[PDB]
């Protein structure tokens, strides 16, 4: 660590504090996170796994019992982003080029089979280029989601998957999908799609919105750990209702991305090739 002179305290990450800082080697501005051998072996794998939407690995150091993560730096997320968007809203072009980007970085992932399992609008980072990236990739899987950060926040439920809520063990790459589908109408609606304060709200919200899932639409449901069959009945509403002014290919598209059953949910690489992206550009973004 001598080796790095902190500039400032960026935020409070789910496992340590984040700080801009300057490596003394190479003159190199980085994003240094401070977090057992099972998640080194892990995390290490991950300085391997590098495209242009992931935020880049630069190293791993174990010292003194503590973990850093040095990253690459960008200078935006986009939870500050789209607030600083909230009076008129992120362009349609933009969400385009942000999601085909996300969807890019997620295809990536998937193929070498590792999974985020939390995503989030302040782990998507923005460059004054255009580009967007995934950051905090893999490190679920070395540490676990807890329910606190190490200063207590909550951390967050408002884009996990039905399957994690209802207590599947084992999680696929939809889980990621169904994340980013949230952030999607978030953008474009400029309200977070469902934006629950407890395991049973977050669970109900969803219920309310795409309707109760049941052996019809996602066989094996109801024989899942935490499915209860008191859960209330509610209705599906149309998509045109939840993201207007989303257009139809929007809106396909985002019925798939959250589909209730993991095996029918669209995969990163299918999104791609979808309609939605025939008129795809990269706009640069105000800042
Ligand atoms: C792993 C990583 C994080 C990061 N940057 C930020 O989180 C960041 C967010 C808002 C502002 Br304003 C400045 C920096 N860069 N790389
Ligand atoms: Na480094
Ligand atoms: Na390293
Ligand atoms: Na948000
Ligand atoms: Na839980
Ligand atoms: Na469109």
């Amino acid at each position: 660590m001598e080796n790095f002179q902190k500039v400032e305290k960026i935020g409070e990450g789910t496992y340590g504090v984040v700080y801009k800082a300057r490596n003394k080697l190479t003159g190199e501005v980085v994003a240094l996170k401070k977090i057992p051998s099972t998640a080194i072996r892990e995390i290490s794998l991950l300085k391997e796994l590098n495209h242009p939407n992931i935020v880049k690995l630069l190293d791993v150091i174990h010292t003194e019992n503590k973990l850093y993560l040095v990253f690459e730096f960008l200078h935006q997320d986009l939870k500050k982003f789209m607030d600083a968007s909230a009076l008129t809203g992120i362009p349609l072009p933009l969400i385009k080029s942000y999601l085909f980007q996300l969807l890019q970085g997620l295809a990536f992932c998937h193929s070498h089979r590792v999974l985020h399992r939390d995503l989030k609008p302040q782990n998507l980072l923005i460059n004054t280029e255009g580009a967007i990236k995934l950051a905090d990739f893999g490190l679920a899987r070395a540490f676990g989601v807890p329910v606190r950060t190490y200063t207590h926040e909550v951390v967050t439920l408002w884009y996990r998957a039905p399957e994690i809520l209802l207590g599947c063990k084992y999680y696929s790459t939809a889980v990621d999908i169904w994340s980013l589908g949230c952030i999607f109408a978030e953008m474009v609606t400029r309200r977070a799609l469902f934006p629950g304060d407890s395991e049973i709200d977050q669970l109900f919200r969803i219920f309310r919105t795409l309707g109760t899932p049941d052996e019809v639409v996602w066989p094996g449901v109801t024989s899942m750990p935490d499915y209860k069959p008191s859960f209330p009945k509610w209705a599906r509403q149309d998509f045109s209702k939840v993201v207007p002014p989303l257009d139809e290919d929007g809106r396909s598209l985002l019925s798939q991305m959250l589909h209730y059953d993991p095996n029918k949910r669209i995969s990163a690489k299918a999104a791609l090739a979808h309609p939605f992206f025939q008129d795809v550009t990269k706009p640069v973004p105000h800042l």
